[PDB]
């Protein structure tokens, strides 16, 4: 396999399905990221990750290195070898929850330093030593609201850094040929600015480009207004990653606009706490009603889980705090979304795309 | 299969190999039996239990009996359906944790009145609800130390609960047809009362002998000077179940005393705390020595934690209070002890379980 090869199989409106071809394999497109905190998806092994039918998986830097730390994962071997995951890993930039966990953040051009310095020259290397596939270039996820001036300066700086991520990911030969290196467009919800982000980060070149800024509490209409209008501006022939999102609908409306890839922690942090996801909407397991319902969690599912065990089970564990009650809820939730994922790329490669997502959609929400 | 039937294959000084043919499965013995509270072996799933070996489980009742309740187990189809376990499970009376975890306990003949009545009736019809394979007479566990008036009144008292017990399980046909039911001898460390309720015992007559209230911290000496002088007066041809014993070297001895199935909660509780078993004693993981070893938890061990991550990985875990910590030290623990039952039972096998025991200990213990 090449380092990387996006190549794109079928289309309908701008929905798109297709593959990357990575050294470590294939993603199948459009794509849903489980997310690995402290070097695990929580709850589960990476063999039942993979069972799910998951491709790659979002590894978070930010906790990584503080614990064990970057440079020890490396000694040990990487973030791969460590975890027991052979496949592509992603992982984030650590920028942003630099500043949602720390403590006495300091912000300058050079970078953020905080309490627990990261620069963009860091955070590639420790994308580096951890071993990424995928490394995001560091930038500055702008709060919102945010005031066009604001957005606009936080733009500029998150500009400045993807050169200079750009270089440093291009400085060091191991990564260059064996992992490829994402771009973030920002500029809030103000079309201008988007465009004059995407433009730059074009003009850098990436190999793939996401859109940031948008899973920040703006509502499914906002943001699907700002994907209208963003994700055209991104390089048609790459893929298009949307962080952060999200919920089932909001999957489908993004793919249904473009994009091509997601991560979120819902399926597995909700999962934990007790919400499980079904074809026609979520459940709250710990509810009454589920004592006795002998049922699977969700009627149409293929998943190990559904398979084997009740929702009266699986409500007595989650009641009783039992860690085999979070195991179960996070395998479903995760086989879930691909099965999800499977139905989007299926019915695109088929042509029926927008019927599949009125038919989604009419039966979640009934 | 048939009901119940306990084979003794071959036979080393008082230590014993054999099986129990049971309608759920066969359990090879000397046997150990992974502790499932609250109707799950915490944090494992039941194919990741067999995948370890183990051929029973027992299943803790007085968490049971409150929640989900005995009764609507028995509506959801009983606790092998119900968990996911299809082989042999015994159940404890649930008296011994009735005064361990209850508030306002009021004692009588009659049985146990506690606020989260219990008799020997009521145990023995919640044990059928739940669908035990092997059932627990209901006792009193005399506490250590005890004065020989109050042990012996306490055994006497468990003695009329055994024929209670045995009454109540006769009286119900698809239970006796079905289950087995187990005796336990009690009077604390005193030979005579040993003796007394050993012959009470077999002239009600049970399908199999525990030795009873020796899991209450008199210290490994004493609990095999009792061992050395009770259990030869169980019936041999009966299988001979010390309860809630215990570490490996507890084991070890007491198979060398005739012992043939033991229960504890040391591997589940301890791994999920960082201890891990190892031939070269136990070792805990959470220890900064283990952050850069790259061993597994144990070098010889076969089990799919011990194939696949390191301690160095595993002491990541545990320290960031991750939930796949608590699996994999769970697998790995439960996995040491069935392949040190494995051991016991091919040395005896073999005729060279004394040498076994010799080498064991010197290597765990150096
Ligand atoms: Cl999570
Ligand atoms: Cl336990
Ligand atoms: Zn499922
Ligand atoms: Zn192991």
């Amino acid at each position: 396999r090449p380092r990387f090869s996006f190549s794109i199989a079928a289309r309908e409106g701008k929905a798109r399905t297709g593959t990357i071809e990575m050294k470590r394999g294939v993603i199948r497109t459009p794509a849903f990221m489980p997310v690995g905190t402290a070097a695990t998806v929580k709850a589960l092994k990476p063999e039942t990750v993979r069972a799910t039918g998951a491709d790659i998986i979002l590894g978070n830097t930010y906790h990584l290195m503080l614990r064990p730390g970057a440079e020890r994962i490396a000694k040990l071997g990487g973030l791969h070898s460590f975890m027991g995951w052979d496949r592509p890993i992603l992982t984030d930039s650590g920028g942003y929850q630099v500043m949602s966990l720390s403590s006495l953040t300091k912000q300058s051009e050079e970078g953020v330093t905080f309490k627990s310095m990261l620069s963009p020259e860091r955070s590639i290397e420790i994308q580096h030593l951890l071993g990424s596939d995928i490394v995001m270039a560091f930038d500055e996820c702008t709060p919102y609201p945010a005031t066009p001036s604001r957005a606009a300066s936080s733009m500029e700086r998150s500009m400045r850094w993807a050169k200079r991520s750009r270089d440093a990911f291009d400085s060091r030969k191991e990564q260059a040929e064996n992992a490829a290196l994402f771009g973030i467009q920002q500029g809030s919800v103000f079309e201008n600015l988007r465009q004059q982000s995407a433009d730059a980060l074009a003009e850098i070149g990436f190999d793939g480009y996401a859109v940031g800024g948008l899973a920040v509490g703006e509502g499914q209409d906002e943001m699907f207004r700002v994907l209208d209008f963003s994700v055209p501006m991104l390089p048609d022939d790459k893929p298009h990653y949307l962080m952060g999102v999200g919920k089932p609908d909001d999957i489908v409306g993004a793919v249904e606009r473009g994009i091509d890839m997601f991560d979120c922690v819902l399926p597995t942090r909700s999962g934990r706490n007790g919400q499980a996801f079904t074809w026609d909407g979520p459940i709250n397991i710990r509810n009454a009603r589920f004592s006795e319902d002998l049922k699977p969690l969700d009627s149409e599912c293929h998943c190990a889980v559904c398979q084997k065990w009740s929702r009266a089970y699986i409500h007595h564990l989650i009641r009783a705090g039992e860690i085999l009650g979070a195991m179960l809820m996070t395998e479903h939730n995760i086989a879930f979304y691909q099965q999800l994922m499977q139905k989007i790329r299926d019915s695109i490669s088929e042509g029926r795309f927008s019927q599949f997502a009125q038919d989604f959609r009419a039966r979640y929400f009934a």
